[PDB]
């Protein structure tokens, strides 16, 4: 209200202005006015600093002056609330406008729409999962549900995982090279190296045709590499 | 009771007069009037916070007037009871309405009944394990026993789930395309790619027969693609 009130208030309303300042500046975004990524995040981080300093700024007007019935409580349960709303909605923003982004590029409508929706449920349940605590349930059942889904994502997911870390541990330590002909005992590889990927090895074999190996069977199996013969 | 009464009870009459007049608007629902998903969703939102407002209200008139014998525990889990039991409803006509409509479309009635039940299992063990606080017991036997629930359903649901995640993969960085002949030295895939599903891809065989290769596979082996030959 008055001085007095800004007084007992301390300087809240101050970080108030500065953010708002600090949005106004964003606006122009600094260097170059842009959006993306980064700049949802800080708009996300100003706006939960904006919520926690109106919290704060409430709960000392409800202890110095009348109680009345506001139960601060509910209060913090709102102010997360909001914060989890303007999350959701931001997310929901980015996943669109990267199905816009796939759909520019070129492909079937109805998989970008699925693809779409895989995320905002895979999102939704992570934000549950994560969240649920202001307004949500058991920890026992939160603990329950939340281990049974990652023992099966966990257990689903193996070999694309280890695909990748082994395209990792070739990055680092490669027994071959580009141009390599190379060979193994175990499996059929046989051929040229073409291309060495995170995920996959293209190899030409010898009769001109493009081989795809999975990058986790170099991890198990015995490689002989002809392209580097003596004799 | 009479103005006094309504001071002291600050604002919360007054939130139930909002959801009140929400659902009354929702009647119409708003741009379009119709039902499903989300009516039933924002239905039980209200729902639920109506029965908090409610609750509130009573604990304040228990609380600034007499205290008689109310004992705002059994109140507070007779409101997270009913609760439970409008959400339990509301799966339930989800879930009948689900039933009649693969009815409708056509199937086994038999098969169709014993989905339903199964579904409606599914969702009490997962409303029991959930809820299992406000007339819920020990903590220790509902982590045992939903931990246990959650490895077998885990180990059991491996396979589908890793098709799916291959599906998602090959969504994302496929090797091959439609119209593609392909092969394997490890499995006999052989034939043309006709359609990339989330869980089997559909190949047309050599002697004109579809073959359903289930996705995983092609996180294992090695892949040969004949179609991009060069000569
Ligand atoms: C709470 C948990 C969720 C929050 C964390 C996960 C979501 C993060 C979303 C933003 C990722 C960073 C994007 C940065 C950015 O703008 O870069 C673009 C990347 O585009 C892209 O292609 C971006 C694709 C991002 C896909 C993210 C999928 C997340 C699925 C759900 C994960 C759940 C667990 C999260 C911990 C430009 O790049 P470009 O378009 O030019 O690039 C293709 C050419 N090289
Ligand atoms: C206990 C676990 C039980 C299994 C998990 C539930 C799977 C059932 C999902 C079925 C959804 C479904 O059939 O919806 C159709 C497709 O949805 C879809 O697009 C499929 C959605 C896939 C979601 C899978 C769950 C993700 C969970 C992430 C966290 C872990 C509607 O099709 P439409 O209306 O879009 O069709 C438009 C053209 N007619
Ligand atoms: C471990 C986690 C297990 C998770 C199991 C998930 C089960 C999913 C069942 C099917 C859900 C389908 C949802 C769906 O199709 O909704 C679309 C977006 O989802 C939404 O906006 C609603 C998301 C609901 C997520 C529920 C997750 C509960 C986890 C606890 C609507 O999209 P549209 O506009 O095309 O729909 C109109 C045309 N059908
Ligand atoms: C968990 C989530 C994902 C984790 C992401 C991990 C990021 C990278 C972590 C590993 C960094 C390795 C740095 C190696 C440095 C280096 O030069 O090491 C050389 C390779 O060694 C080697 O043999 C390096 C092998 C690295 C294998 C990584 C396996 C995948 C991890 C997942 C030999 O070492 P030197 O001292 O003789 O160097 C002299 C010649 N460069
Ligand atoms: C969270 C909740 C619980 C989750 C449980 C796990 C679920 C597992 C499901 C599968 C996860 C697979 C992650 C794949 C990484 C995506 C890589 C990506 O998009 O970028 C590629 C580059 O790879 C790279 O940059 C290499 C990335 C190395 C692997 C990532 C290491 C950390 C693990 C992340 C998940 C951990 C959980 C593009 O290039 P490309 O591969 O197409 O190009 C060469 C192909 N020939
Ligand atoms: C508490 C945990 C339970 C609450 C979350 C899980 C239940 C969610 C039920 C509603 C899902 C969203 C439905 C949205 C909707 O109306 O879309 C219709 C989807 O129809 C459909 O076909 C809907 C099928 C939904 C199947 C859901 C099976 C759930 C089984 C139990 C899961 C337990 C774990 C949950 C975390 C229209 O689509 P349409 O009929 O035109 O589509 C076929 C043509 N493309
Ligand atoms: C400890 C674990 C022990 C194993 C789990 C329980 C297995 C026993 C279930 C048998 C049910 C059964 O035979 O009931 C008949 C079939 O019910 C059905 O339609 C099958 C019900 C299947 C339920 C399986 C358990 C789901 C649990 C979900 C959470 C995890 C009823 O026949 P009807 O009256 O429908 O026949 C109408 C035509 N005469
Ligand atoms: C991990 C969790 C393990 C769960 C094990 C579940 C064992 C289930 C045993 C068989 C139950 C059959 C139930 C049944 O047939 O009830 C139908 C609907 O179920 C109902 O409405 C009642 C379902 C009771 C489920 C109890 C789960 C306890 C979990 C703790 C009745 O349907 P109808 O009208 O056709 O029946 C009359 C004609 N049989
Ligand atoms: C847990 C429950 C279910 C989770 C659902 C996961 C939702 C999607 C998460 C992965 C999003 C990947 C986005 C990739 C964007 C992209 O363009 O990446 C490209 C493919 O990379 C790649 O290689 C992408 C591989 C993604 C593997 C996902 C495995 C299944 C996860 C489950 C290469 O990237 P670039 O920079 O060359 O882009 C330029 C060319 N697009
Ligand atoms: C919860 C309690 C604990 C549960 C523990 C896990 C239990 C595992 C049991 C198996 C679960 C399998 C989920 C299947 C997903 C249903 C997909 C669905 O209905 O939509 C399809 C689209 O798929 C898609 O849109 C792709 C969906 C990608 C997989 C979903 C990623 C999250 C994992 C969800 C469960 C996690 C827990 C329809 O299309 P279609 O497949 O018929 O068409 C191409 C076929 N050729």
């Amino acid at each position: 209200e008055l001085f007095t009130n800004n007084a007992l208030n301390l300087v809240i309303i101050f970080g108030s202005c500065a953010a708002l300042i600090l949005m106004s500046f964003w606006f122009r975004r600094g260097n170059r006015k842009r959006k993306g990524f980064l700049f949802h995040a800080v708009q996300f981080l100003i706006y939960t600093i904006i919520i926690s300093a109106v919290g704060s700024i409430i709960n000392y007007v409800i202890e110095n002056y009348k109680l009345k019935f506001i139960t601060p409580g509910v209060i913090d349960f709102i102010c997360t609330s909001l914060i989890a709303v303007i999350l959701t909605i931001k997310l929901f923003l980015l996943i669109n406008q990267f199905e816009k982004q796939q759909i520019k590029k070129g492909r079937d409508i109805t998989s970008a729409r699925i693809m779409s929706r895989i995320i905002k449920i895979t999102i939704i349940v992570v934000l549950v999962l994560l969240y649920g605590e202001h307004f949500g349930m058991s920890l026992s059942g939160l603990l329950t549900f939340g281990g049974i889904g990652g023992l099966a994502v966990g257990m689903a997911g193996k070999d694309i995982l280890s695909n990748f870390f082994s395209g990792i541990m070739l990055y680092f330590d490669r027994p071959f090279s580009i141009g390599d002909w190379i060979r193994s005992p175990d499996r059929n590889i046989e051929g040229t190296v073409a291309e060495i990927g995170w995920r996959i090895t293209k190899i030409t074999t010898f009769d001109n045709r493009p081989l795809y190996v999975p990058n986790s069977l170099f991890s198990s199996i015995s490689v002989e590499n002809p392209g580097r013969m003596t004799n």
